[PDB]
């Protein structure tokens, strides 16, 4: 077991109030003798799943609720079991964001939404519409100033515009069959952003650091940022307001709402100290004030302390923008949707891809997991039982049908030609229950990993998976077919993601074996 016992390590993002969090760790250490280390590593949302998976990493991880469903799906988080007394101290909707398969997987800390931030000295009336920002930039450019600068490297900041005229991630429970990443509304919003860049009103290269510096030295009239950014603006002496985001096509910008949440590592031998630090030290008037004094949290989940901060108009603007937005879903494929949209916005902005090209590729990566499982689960199940699934694939399922048709035709030959080799490998792997199926996964990455990438090898993997599903059903282990399909899908899309999207995904597969 790698994680040290008798002490707490905390991971929190570098835009957050980590010095304030460390003051609450000092107060925990002063009362219990347990040293709390707070770190803010780069890409901790990428690195937590990698190190947690091997029993390593921090005791507590802080991030918006959107990444927590994937970590729970991978068994990287402890179940949070606060009593009714502690649960009543926080807003029920904040608890809704940290509930996954009916289990609390984290402690909610604060509701974050993007607002529009403007220089009252340059722009006494901020724009009501996105459409008027070009004329405003022209006007401010004559004065050696610019209208707007925000981070174009993170899809988070651009999403409100993309979602305004009907863009969305998963239709709402959440329908992961229904992805709205390349709909007319999404094209309209992202096209308007590329047009601002084309007409020199914004810069494709602008990241968080550049946008913050330009706003805080009064070079740009406007930025798009969250509560965490107010501290640095306070220091900079800029007379700023926090207001409702400008509308697009007469409709509000819908910011993706995040709930800063604290998760407990499953591998942690200090889960009792972590529960005690989070419930009785951090989630208190004194604890949330210590963190908020460093960098504002936004609208905190703690009712007592949220009553006080509600009077602040910048919080009111945050909640107004939050109402017009959507609570982010916490489902496992959020990570793949964010990765896909990040790439789409960066490519459309730089002109490497068109808005049509970029958003189509992001709609493929957003659907790739569910689309792959649908094909593999149906193939494995129909091979095991001898009867096809009657149910319809759905509205976007023309690809799944042709891909299953191609897999049937192409992959039945592979089962026949490799029968002897498959039987040899299935005998040598002693499969017999869900436990034995857990083993297999480890094998398949090792095998599917260090080899040349082609549709031929993808077919062999799925074909051997069907062969194992046939065996599973034969020994009354038919319930293990759905998890084996999940594991084959997991190996394939987690390791070949970038290749599968370059091949137009399953359309590429049908195209490749067409005759
Ligand atoms: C967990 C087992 C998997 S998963 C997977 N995914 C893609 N390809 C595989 O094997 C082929 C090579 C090959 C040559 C002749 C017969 C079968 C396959 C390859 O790597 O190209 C495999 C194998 C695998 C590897 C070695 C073997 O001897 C057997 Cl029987 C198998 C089933
Ligand atoms: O940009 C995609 C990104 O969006 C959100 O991350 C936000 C985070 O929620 C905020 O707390 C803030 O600090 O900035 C981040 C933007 O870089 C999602 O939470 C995150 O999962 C996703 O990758």
């Amino acid at each position: 077991m790698k994680i040290e016992e008798g002490k707490l390590v905390i991971w929190i993002n570098g835009d957050k109030g980590y010095n304030g969090l460390a003051e609450v760790g000092k107060k925990f250490e002063k009362d219990t003798g347990i040293k709390v280390t707070v770190e803010h590593p780069d890409k901790l949302e990428e690195k937590f799943p990698q190190v947690a998976a091997t029993g390593d990493g921090p005791d507590i991880i802080f991030w918006a609720h959107d990444r927590f469903g994937g970590y729970a799906q991978s068994g990287l988080l402890a179940e949070i079991t606060p009593d009714k007394a502690f649960q009543d101290k926080l807003y029920p909707f904040t608890w809704d964001a940290v509930r996954y398969n009916g289990k609390l997987i984290a402690y909610p800390i604060a509701v974050e939404a993007l607002s529009l931030i403007y220089n009252k000295d340059l722009l006494p009336n901020p724009p009501k519409t996105w459409e008027e920002i070009p004329a405003l930039d022209k006007e401010l450019k004559a004065k050696g100033k610019s209208a707007l600068m925000f981070n174009l490297q993170e899809p988070y900041f651009t999403w409100p515009l993309i979602a305004a005229d009907g863009g969305y991630a998963f239709k709402y429970k959440y329908d992961i069959k229904d992805v709205g990443v390349d709909n007319a509304g999404a094209k309209a919003g992202l096209t308007f952003l590329v047009d601002l860049i084309k007409n020199k009103h914004m810069n494709a290269d602008t990241d968080y650091s550049i946008a913050e510096a330009a706003f805080n030295k009064g070079e740009t009239a406007m930025t798009i940022n969250g509560p965490w950014a107010w501290s640095n603006i306070d220091t900079s002496a800029v007379n700023y307001g926090v207001t409702v985001l400008p509308t697009f096509k007469g409709q509000p910008s819908k910011p993706f709402v995040g709930v800063l949440s604290a998760g407990i590592n499953a591998a942690s031998p200090n889960k009792e100290l972590a529960k005690e630090f989070l419930e009785n030290y951090l989630l208190t008037d004194e604890g949330l004030e210590a963190v908020n004094k460093d960098k504002p949290l936004g609208a905190v989940a703690l009712k007592s302390y949220e009553e006080e901060l509600a009077k602040d108009p910048r919080i009111a603007a945050t909640m107004e923008n939050a109402q017009k937005g959507e609570i982010m879903p916490n489902i496992p494929q959020m990570s793949a949707f964010w990765y896909a949209v990040r790439t789409a916005v960066i490519n459309a902005a730089s002109g490497r891809q068109t808005v049509d090209e970029a958003l189509k590729d992001a709609q493929t990566g957003s659907e790739l997991y569910r689309q792959s499982l649908e094909i593999i689960s149906r193939y494995l199940r129909e091979q095991a039982t001898g009867a096809a699934d009657t149910a319809p694939m759905g509205a976007s399922g023309a690809t799944s049908r042709k891909a299953l048709e191609t897999l049937r035709r192409v992959g039945d030959g592979v089962q026949r030609n490799h029968e002897t080799a498959f039987q040899g490998m299935l005998r040598k792997l002693d499969i017999k229950n869900e436990d034995d199926v857990k083993s297999l996964s480890r094998v398949m990455i090792h095998v599917f990993s260090d080899g040349v990438t082609n549709w031929g090898r993808i077919v062999t993997l799925i074909s051997f998976g069907a062969f194992v599903a046939k065996h599973l059903k034969t020994i009354n282990q038919e319930s293990c077919i759905e998890p084996l399909a999940e594991s084959i899908t997991d190996v394939l899309v987690r390791t070949k993601r970038d290749w599968l999207v370059k091949q137009r995904g399953w359309d590429g597969f049908v195209e490749f074996f067409h005759v």
